[PDB]
DNA sequence: CAGCTCTGTACGTGAGCGATGGACAGCT
DNA sequence: AGCTGTCCATCGCTCAGTACAGAGCTG
């Protein structure tokens, strides 16, 4: 990576971008190498996140990973990951690392209490659900889940990973439906709060 | 049996690498 | 004209979770 070794990148981490009073926290899996290199969320040339964010109207202009620190204040959106350690991929992580992450994540969510905890990936919600809700359904679906983060009113919302690795949702366009329904959920919640 | 859970196989786009070679201008 | 190197268009290529079948487990 412009002369930086993988071995160097494996030891970097990616800072969370979290505040109080967020509408949404995007929870990725763990930093990939490019994220680790950049120190910003979803820089992957092919990752669909920033494209989907704009295509859905969650951002009114096309943003990119360099804009990530502006999202809390301007857009009501923050970032963390289920697991902190950088790896060359999401099947390099152990079940223990995942469960440790889940525990850490739920404490972060109990602290910051966003309106909506967004799992950027079905696989990490599968883990979270088992660990936190003691529930594994056989037919986990995308979208809104039926359990709030414990001791909070923060909902859980699941999307197909923005990584372009998965073939079932081959393009940004194939995932945008979930970002639109995420926008609608936020808008609904704000509307309830506004109208009491 | 019937539900699990656990493991390994199989899958579509598009961005951007290095390699290649065509267009072209400088120089003789 | 003949030679040569640069630029750049273009290529083939790689590669950034999910669904599901089947084996194993257990009630």
């Amino acid at each position: 990576f412009n002369g930086v070794s993988e071995a160097e990148l494996l030891t970097k981490t990616l800072p969370d971008i979290l505040t109080f009073n967020l509408d949404i926290v995007i929870i990725g899996i763990n930093p990939g190498l490019m994220a680790a290199y950049k120190g910003h969320h979803y820089p992957g040339p092919g990752n669909h996140f920033w494209k989907c964010l704009f295509m859905s109207g969650l951002s009114e202009v096309q943003l990119n990973h360099m804009d990530d620190h502006t999202l809390p204040g301007k857009y009501g959106i923050g970032f963390t990951n289920m697991v902190e350690r950088t790896t060359p991929g999401s099947k390099d992580l152990s079940s223990k690392e995942f469960r440790e992450g889940g525990r850490i994540l739920v404490q972060k969510l109990q602290k910051y209490q966003p309106r909506i905890a967004v799992f950027n990936g079905k696989c990490i919600y599968e883990i979270f659900s088992k660990e936190v809700f003691g529930v594994k359904v056989k037919n986990l679906e995308f979208g809104l889940q039926p359990h709030k983060i414990p001791d909070t009113e923060t909902l859980c919302y699941v999307m197909p990973s923005s990584s372009a690795r998965c073939a079932q949702f081959p393009r940004a366009q194939d995932k945008v439906h979930y970002y639109i329904k995420l926008k609608d959920l936020r808008d609904q919640l704000k509307g309830i709060e506004r109208n009491m």
